[PDB]
């Protein structure tokens, strides 16, 4: 039989470890030749494999390079302007790489160009909250200073917006061993720990969902109009640069001025974490100063897309989508994805080629230039906005397949709930302890839901990957899943080596899956999805899980403005039109899935079909959010504090965020009152589009 | 059989007549009680005519009206403050109309409240053209001067934004005789020709499709957050008021200052017209004085929404919608239209008593407060733009039948071009001399098309109807039909007797229409496209129309660009994007239409009607027209001088518009690229819509 067993029986752990294996043994860094020659063996093998089409899509975006022969930098320089401390020009190279060419030093893609001096202030994580406690409880100026943050907790991209709201001339971002060494566990290569020598390369923009900073709304095709740099979207305005935490503590041990407000901004370095600004006595004429060189380029990026034609459906399209690009060798990300991905096109072109076609089309892509701002797949989605408006039934992202070995992490849309619990349901655990018991059952017990107790936990989306443009523009259903750490019991970030040159092909054989089984067992949930959603014959989507969170939203955003019972008496401040919308959606929806489950008739079917597909796009807002043209969807959107947060009725949200610190309550107010309209609106829109059609 | 002949024959031009007389023997003015209960009775008689269902869709939107005890009027003031001559108060209301309470005085709907005082400018028909010509050729400053204009040519909003941003202080608005009396007919009652104590009543809006002024974006419904006055769309900052020939005539006829530059400038009153400013000699220490005391209130509106379910694609709409509200009876606008439409949805209800239903769905709206600006037609688009976006087949508008006797009028998109073609040739022609011939033969003899020689003329849409929302903002065809004047042989103005008093019942009965028989085969007309468009298999949208004209308005505004050879080499200005977009629709549209005649198959037909639905749909820029993001389609939007035109290529239009005026050249032509960057991309994203979808 060609069923789902016969599509999860074909991927091979074995297969997924050569791909990794592959794909990880040079840089594959955007817009380099070695990306471009990774992407035409992409479109080969997903060819052999048995794809009907196999295309590159591509575009010219402005990415960002340090200057080979003009070094990036930091020091601290006395009196005299003698340089008497200089960080590290290079990551000391893992075993056996000391010789690989191409490795991008570490830098901060998109920092302009300066050589800034100044004294040091350390600013934590570089939150809001960070910089509130900093002007408003300390009284600390930044203005003019250099900033030093420590990496973890917040997109660094909005660490630099903070820094340079708060008058920052500069920032250093540096890795601490609290966020990126667990105690017990060796450095590379002895252990999965970051060695002090370790820096996180990354991008350091605010595109807001925009992709390419020059062309935002359009494709960056041959013939495209393309915005001056002083017009660009999202550049930071102050020099950036990331460093480990051996040169960190050079920079931060001389550190004079008020002592660190609490323990929470105490890493765990041998240094005392003073704020500054500047350095103690003996050294209070001793600057910082940065020598940033890097250029912004407009260079051609590729993505591959892969295409199976449904027999049935073919003009609806899933989507399994992830990048290729990488800072170096991308040995988790996004490379243990890619592997994943292309034993899953293996998979369904093994059926295919005995005669097996899905009911709807897959679309399979592998995303350029991710790692510089989601840039290959928002092109791609902007040049191909109204397919994807009409016909995109799903899209299921696939970069990192790991980033622990602890259990199952998936975050995704409420319409995906009801299917990956039923998915999970019918997947082996690979966890020891849990042999011969369902993966929903060593996940349920790992990872509890604080939201709904006895189900497992399923986080919400914000940005930082490449389901943000179909989701958060689009309004497409999107999930990913991943396995992950213990978050409980362990304080790291992440993973300890995630953007420098030690995550490699050998950390993951060697520290994370050495029997690849986490991997299988991640090719077999996105891929199951993907078979799901391209061949059931009914769409996988529960409307009424939909109505269940939307409740919980509303009572959460309800309880944050009723911190403010007195304001909201005298403005008047009311949330029923948003629990009346909420219940309403309740009700319809339950309907809906009555009418579903009751109706030989294929319009009907589709009819409802498309109820479904265009459920999720009901809840985008064709005007956007305040200031973010494309973020538009009204329940979830990347938090303005974090672009990785996902943000529930981010609208009410951001109205209600430090609202007792405006001037003018009466407009704070109002504005307050306008999202709630907007809200219960939408959700009123959406909940009739589930109504009977005439 | 229930086919359209049996749709067609059920129609009877004694029953529109019938409908007409009921519809028209009180005022039914927006947001009045007269208004609330004629909209009571069509949803009884909708229902009893046999639809399925038939709801009052109610919003709360700004509408304006005269102060009831203190009438609006203009003075000519002497030296000591005496109101010399004084403008009327209300028109002389016509035979056997003498005792009719509740007709409105003329005014200008959304006028703010004031009494300026000063000297006049008279600007011919206040277009962008007539104030270049003040400004830049005459040196005349309108700057605090309250300015005088003919009615006619452009719509009175543009006017009046035209005034304002030349600095006036006011605006007097006058029907003058060269416009609104046609040599050797007779004023009414003897004849359908303005008498000189005849007004315009009419909004003065500038909305840009904004609908309600206090809620653009959301329905104003019972939960809706208005925005203050001072933050409203559109609304005018300096008073207006509209007079007929014989006060204008006391206004002119003193006019001083400087001659009349040409004879376009001078209309057919036994006076110079002096541009101005002030008066003569003898009369240089007078002024006009304006006493405007109207009011914006937010007042309840109704639509009536009427549906006949379709037995087989129930989730597509054909909408047949037109206007209800009328300044005073309606005679013409819009009970002539709203006739015709009650006959129709009478017919289509006789079928559905035999048990006929339409393969789609068909919806039937009788709009409120058209007048005030597409109110009711804008909030319930805005309430209802989920299910119109994704289900909406096509709109087809149905205001005033008639503006004339002599010939069909078809304003449409290419989409409906060959619909309209076929339809027409096998209607029967109602003129005198084509008894036995087709509609199509009579209309083509006499309204031959400029564009294609050997076709009908059918023109663009713009806006200052229903369809605005429909069309420009939500990408879903549309067409709208009537019977019209010889344009060529008639230098007047629409009709003459529009939004006076004097358009009533007997003015049809008696001058336009006596037989009913214009009116029929308008009803043949717009039932008929409806029939077709909710009952025919395949949607009937010929895409390869669309190709052809595309290349006509490629054409077209690439020989505006060529006026400026010099810029264009320098700037590096090519429009080879454009027309390559344009060459690839025309070679897709192709193929597609092979497919489509080349296809047992419903799920292949319905992709394929779903490609020809989203055809229009593919026009749309998600992020609107500069300054205007309510106008969302590409190819055509409504000329930013005068809303009741079309533009095509608007965005490029625009850009290029007086360039040669601008300050920074290399800015303006920069523009102009990147407009035609966002052109051809949409263009070829609209032809890839018609590919092979996998
Ligand atoms: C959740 O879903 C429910 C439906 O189950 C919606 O209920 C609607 O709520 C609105 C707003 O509260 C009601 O609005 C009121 O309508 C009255 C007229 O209703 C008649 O006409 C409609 C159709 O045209 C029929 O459906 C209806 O049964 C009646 O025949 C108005 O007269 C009301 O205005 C008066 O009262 C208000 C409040 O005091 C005053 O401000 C006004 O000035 C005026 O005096 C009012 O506008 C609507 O009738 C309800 N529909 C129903 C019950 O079918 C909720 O709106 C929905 N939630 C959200 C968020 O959308
Ligand atoms: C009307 O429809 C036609 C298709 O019939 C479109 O033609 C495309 O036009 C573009 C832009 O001119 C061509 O772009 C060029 O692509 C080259 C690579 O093409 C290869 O890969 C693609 C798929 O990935 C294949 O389809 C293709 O056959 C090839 O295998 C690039 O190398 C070109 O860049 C080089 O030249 C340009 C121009 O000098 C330089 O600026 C660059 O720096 C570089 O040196 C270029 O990007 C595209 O190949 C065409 N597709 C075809 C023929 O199938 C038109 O775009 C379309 N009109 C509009 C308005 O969209
Ligand atoms: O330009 C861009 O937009 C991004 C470019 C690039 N993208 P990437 O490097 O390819 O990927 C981004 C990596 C960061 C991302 N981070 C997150 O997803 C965590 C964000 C975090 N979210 C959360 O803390 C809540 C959601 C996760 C909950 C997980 N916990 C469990 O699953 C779990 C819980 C308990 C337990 F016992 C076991 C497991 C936050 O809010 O900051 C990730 O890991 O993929 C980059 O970030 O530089
Ligand atoms: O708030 C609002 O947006 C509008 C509210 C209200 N709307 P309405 O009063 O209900 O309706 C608007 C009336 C004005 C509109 N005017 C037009 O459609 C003409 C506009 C005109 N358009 C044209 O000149 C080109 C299109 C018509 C071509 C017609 N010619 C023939 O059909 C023809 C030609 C030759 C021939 F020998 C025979 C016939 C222009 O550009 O200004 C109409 O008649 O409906 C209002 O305008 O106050
Ligand atoms: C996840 O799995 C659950 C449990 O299997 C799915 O729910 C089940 O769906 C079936 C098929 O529609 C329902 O069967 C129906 O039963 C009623 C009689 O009670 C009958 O009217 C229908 O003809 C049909 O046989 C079944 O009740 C339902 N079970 C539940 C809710 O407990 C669920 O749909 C899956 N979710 C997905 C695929 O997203
Ligand atoms: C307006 O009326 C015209 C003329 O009747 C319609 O065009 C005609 O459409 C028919 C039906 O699809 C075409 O018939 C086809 O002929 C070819 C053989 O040449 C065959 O392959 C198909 O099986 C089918 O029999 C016919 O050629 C075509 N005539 C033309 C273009 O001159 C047109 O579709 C109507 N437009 C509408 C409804 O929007
Ligand atoms: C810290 O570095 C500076 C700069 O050195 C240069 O840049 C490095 C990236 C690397 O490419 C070096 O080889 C370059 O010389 C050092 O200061 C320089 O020292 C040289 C030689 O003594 C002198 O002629 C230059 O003028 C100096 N440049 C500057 C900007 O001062 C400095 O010695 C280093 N400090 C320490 C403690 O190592
Ligand atoms: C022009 O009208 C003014 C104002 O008259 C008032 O408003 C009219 C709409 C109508 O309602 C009249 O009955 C009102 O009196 C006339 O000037 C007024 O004249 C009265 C009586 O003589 C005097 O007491 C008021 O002060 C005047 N008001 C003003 C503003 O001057 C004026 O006579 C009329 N002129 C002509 C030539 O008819
Ligand atoms: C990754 O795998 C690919 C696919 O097998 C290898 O590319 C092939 O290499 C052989 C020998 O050089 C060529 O003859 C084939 O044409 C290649 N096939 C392609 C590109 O599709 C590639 O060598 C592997 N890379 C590494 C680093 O092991
Ligand atoms: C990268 O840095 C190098 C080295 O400093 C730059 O090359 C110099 O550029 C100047 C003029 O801009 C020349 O006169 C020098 O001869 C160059 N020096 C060397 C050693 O080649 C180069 O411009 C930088 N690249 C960028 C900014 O893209
Ligand atoms: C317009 O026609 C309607 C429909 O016939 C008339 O309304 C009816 O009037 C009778 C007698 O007064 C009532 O008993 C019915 O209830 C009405 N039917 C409705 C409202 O659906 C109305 O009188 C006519 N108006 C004019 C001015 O002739
Ligand atoms: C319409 O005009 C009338 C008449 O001038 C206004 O009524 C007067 O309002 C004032 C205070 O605003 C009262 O003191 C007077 O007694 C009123 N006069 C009369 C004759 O009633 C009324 O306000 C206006 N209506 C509006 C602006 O909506
Ligand atoms: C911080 O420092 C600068 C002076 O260089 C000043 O302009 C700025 O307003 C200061 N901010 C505060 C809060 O003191
Ligand atoms: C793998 O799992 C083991 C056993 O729980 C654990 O001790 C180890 O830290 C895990 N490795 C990684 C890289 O998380
Ligand atoms: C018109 O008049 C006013 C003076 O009241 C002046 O400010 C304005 O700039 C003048 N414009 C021109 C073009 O002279
Ligand atoms: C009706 O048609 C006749 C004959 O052509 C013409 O003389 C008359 O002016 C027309 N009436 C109107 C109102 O256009
Ligand atoms: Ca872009
Ligand atoms: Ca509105
Ligand atoms: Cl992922
Ligand atoms: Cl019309
Ligand atoms: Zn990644
Ligand atoms: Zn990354
Ligand atoms: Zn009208
Ligand atoms: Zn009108």
């Amino acid at each position: 039989k060609h069923n789902m067993k016969a599509f999860l029986d074909e991927l091979k752990a074995e297969n997924i470890k050569k791909f990794l294996y592959n794909f990880t043994q040079i840089p594959h860094l955007a817009g380099t030749e070695q990306n471009f020659q990774l992407a035409k063996q992409i479109q080969s093998q997903w060819k052999e494999f048995g794809l009907d089409s196999v295309e590159l899509a591509h575009y010219d975006v402005l990415l960002s390079y340090p200057n080979k022969t003009h070094p990036n930098y930091i020091s601290i320089i006395n009196e005299d302007g003698n340089e008497i401390f200089n960080t590290s020009l290079f990551e000391p190279p893992p075993p056996g790489y000391e010789n690989v060419s191409d490795i991008v030093p570490p830098f901060s893609a998109f920092s302009p160009q300066g050589m800034p001096e100044g004294d040091l202030v350390y600013v934590n994580y570089a939150r809001t909250e960070d910089f509130f406690k900093l002007e408003r409880d300390m009284k600390i100026n930044c203005s003019g200073k250099i900033v030093i943050a420590r990496y973890g907790k917040v997109f660094r991209g909005n660490k630099v917006k903070n820094a340079q709201l708060a008058g920052a001339k500069g920032v250093i971002l540096y890795s601490d061993p609290a966020d990126y060494f667990a105690p017990g566990v060796k450095s590379y290569p002895d252990g999965w720990n970051l060695p002090g020598g370790g820096v996180q390369r990354g991008n350091i923009l605010n595109l807001n969902g925009a992709g390419d900073p020059l062309t935002p709304g359009y494709p960056a095709n041959e013939y495209a109009y393309r915005r001056g740099i002083a017009e660009a979207v999202g550049l930071p305005s102050i020099p950036v640069h990331p460093i480990g935490y051996y040169d960190a503590q050079k920079l931060l041990e001389k550190m004079g001025g008020s002592a660190p407000p609490d323990s929470s901004w105490r890493g765990s370095l041998k240094v005392p974490y003073n704020v500054g600004p500047g350095f103690t006595g003996n050294f209070s004429t001793q600057k910082v100063k940065m020598h940033i060189h890097s250029t912004n380029e407009v260079t051609r990026i590729y993505n591959v897309i892969g295409t199976l034609r449904g027999a049935v459906e073919p003009d609806r399209y899933v989507i399994l989508g992830g990048h290729r690009d990488s800072w170096v060798f991308g040995g988790i990300d996004p490379q243990s994805g890619a592997a994943v991905v292309h034993e899953i096109v293996r998979s369904f072109g093994t059926l295919k080629k005995e005669g097996w076609r899905p009911r709807r089309t897959i679309l399979f892509a592998s995303w350029d230039a991710e790692e510089f701002g989601l840039l290959g797949s928002t092109e791609w989605a902007e040049e191909n906005s109204r397919l994807l408006q009409e016909r995109g039934v799903a899209y299921i992202n696939a970069d990192s397949s790991i980033e622990g070995n602890y259990t199952l992490r998936v975050d995704c849309t409420p319409l995906m709930y009801s299917l990956v619990h039923n998915l999970t349901k019918e997947l082996k655990s690979p966890d020891e302890g849990f042999e011969g018991k369902s993966l929903y059952e060593s996940w349920t017990k790992k990872s509890p839901s604080p939201e709904f107790s006895g189900m497992p936990r399923i986080s919400k989306l914000g940005s930082g990957n490449d389901f943000e443009v179909f989701f958060q523009r689009l309004g497409i259903a999107s999930g990913r899943a991943r396995y992950t750490k213990n978050w409980e019991t362990n304080k790291f970030s992440g993973y300890p080596l995630y953007h420098s040159v030690y995550e490699t092909y050998e950390l993951v054989e060697k520290f994370y899956d050495p029997m690849f089984k986490y991997h299988l067992t991640v090719a077999q949930v996105r891929g199951g999805m993907v078979f799901e959603l391209a061949n059931s014959i009914v769409l996988p989507f529960d409307c009424r899980d939909y109505a269940v969170v939307l409740r919980k939203y509303a009572d959460k955003i309800y309880s944050i403005s009723m911190k403010h019972p007195q304001e909201m008496k005298t403005y008047s401040v009311s949330f029923d039109s948003l629990f009346s919308a909420v219940k309403n959606f309740t009700e319809i929806a339950s309907k809906f899935s009555e009418r579903l489950q009751d109706f030989s008739n294929p319009i009907v079917l589709r009819m409802m079909n498309d109820q479904l597909m265009f459920l999720e796009r009901a809840f985008i807002d064709p005007l956007g959010l305040p200031d973010r043209p494309f973020y538009r969807h009204v329940i979830y959107a990347p938090s303005s504090h974090n672009k990785y947060a996902g943000e529930s009725f981010p609208g009410i949200y951001d109205a209600l965020f430090d609202i007792e610190s405006k001037v003018d309550p009466s407009k704070a107010w109002g504005e307050v009152k306008r999202q709630i309209y907007v809200a219960a609106f939408t959700v009123q829109a959406a909940a009739e589009t589930l109504s009977e059609v005439a």
